[PDB]
């Protein structure tokens, strides 16, 4: 409990791809980069030579395997992947030190799923058996995991932003104090199906966008490491990106820059990032009438974007975007944050994070308890 050396440090990426940790399926055993992915439920891994894949799980090379018979046919809103189910054993090496028999969903044709030029080439979905696909009798990994094994049922992330390399940290079974600064505050996890939770109040640099709750959680609000972004819906969107227009005033930007479609570029070095506000959402807490804060900087939402080929200088994307899906916490939140996917006791756990990026002026902050009423309006039916 409380330090876990061996899993620090075990997760990689490059900027704006994801974050995987290494896997290994079959026996003899097979090492697959697999993105880590809190926003679904599937473990799916590419099993036939795409040509953006460094390396795909061979079944016919594992004497472990077991078949299921049964395909599986995953559209998304872009892009799509199609396997075929079956089981095998599986390992995490820089994870405890056990092996479990899991649902694997080996690809087989895909549509805008693998990136050309990233150094993954399967995904883990962590989130419950209810968004499992084809359905909720496919066991999702990490209950195989709890099942299987006596690893405790929690794992916590902290992700590290930065051709340049993320880092991170997937701590299984546990939480690794070295992780994150000052204390942790849990959010209930309103359902089991995505990390489902509830944001009850909103300021943009202290200032309440003063919406009706519910507007914020519309139609679900998640906590979702497999999405860069953090998503609003549309009509929260809308008040937020004025807020933060007024708030940065000071200078002016074409209005595609605010949608995601054109970014914007400095002179190296200089990002003014002190005229862009701090974010906050609260969320509820714990205790009847009680919620905390957690406060990102323009340091999270506006990301940098390197392979710019046709510009010289340091360009950023606006990474706070629209959603008809509801409210998605993506990398830009996680980043700033060490955060606890505490299954065991239903609640989610947000610190400090001990290697986010800031500057010397503002950090970002986890703060409570507030005095919030009728939280439980928020939630939307
Ligand atoms: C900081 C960058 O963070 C990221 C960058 C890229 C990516 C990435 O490619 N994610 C990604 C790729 C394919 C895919 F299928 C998914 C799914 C199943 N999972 C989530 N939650 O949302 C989209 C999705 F439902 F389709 C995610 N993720 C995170
Ligand atoms: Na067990
Ligand atoms: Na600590």
């Amino acid at each position: 409990r409380g330090s876990f050396v061996e899993m620090v440090d075990n997760l990689r990426g490059k900027s704006g791809q994801g974050y995987y940790v290494e896997m290994t399926v079959g026996s003899p055993p097979q090492t697959l980069n697999i993105l880590v992915d809190t926003g679904s439920s599937n473990f799916a891994v590419g099993a036939a030579p795409h040509p953006f894949l460094h390396r795909y799980y061979q079944r016919q090379l594992s004497s472990t395997y077991r078949d299921l018979r049964k395909g599986v046919y995953v559209p998304y809103t872009q892009g799509k992947w199609e396997g075929e189910l079956g089981t095998d054993l599986v390992s995490i090496p820089h994870g405890p030190n056990v092996t479990v028999r899991a649902n694997i969903a080996a690809i087989t044709e895909s549509d805008k799923f693998f990136i050309n030029g990233s150094n993954w080439e399967g995904i883990l979905g962590l989130a419950y058996a209810e968004i499992a696909r084809p359905d909720d009798s496919l066991e999702p990994f990490f209950d195989s995991l709890v099942k299987q094994t006596h690893v405790p049922n929690l794992f916590s992330l902290q992700l590290c932003g930065a051709l340049a390399s993320v880092g991170g940290s997937m701590i299984i079974g546990g939480i690794d104090h070295s992780l994150y600064t000052g204390s942790l505050w849990y959010t209930p996890i309103r359902r089991e199906w995505y990390y489902e939770v509830i944001i009850v109040r909103v300021e943009i640099n202290g200032q309440d966008l003063k919406m009706d709750c519910k507007e914020y959680n519309y139609d679900k609000s998640i906590v979702d490491s497999g999405t860069t972004n953090l998503r609003l819906p549309k009509k929260v969107f809308e008040a937020a990106v004025a807020s933060i227009k007024a708030a940065s005033s000071t200078e002016k930007f074409p209005d595609g820059f605010w949608l995601g479609e054109q970014l914007v570029c400095w002179q190296a070095g200089t990002t003014p990032w002190n005229i862009f506000p701090v974010i906050s959402l609260y969320l509820m807490g714990e205790v009847t009438n009680q919620s905390f804060r957690i406060t990102i900087l323009p340091q999270q939402y506006l990301r940098p974007v390197e392979d710019v080929a046709t510009s010289q200088d340091d360009c950023y994307k606006f990474a706070i975007s629209q959603s008809s899906t509801g409210t998605v916490m993506g990398a830009v939140i996680m980043e700033g944050f060490y955060v606890v996917f505490d299954r065991a006791r239903k609640r989610i756990g947000f610190a400090v994070s001990a290697c986010h990026v800031h500057d010397e002026f503002r950090t970002a902050a986890v703060e409570g308890p507030f005095v919030t009423l009728d939280m439980e309006d928020c939630g939307y039916n």
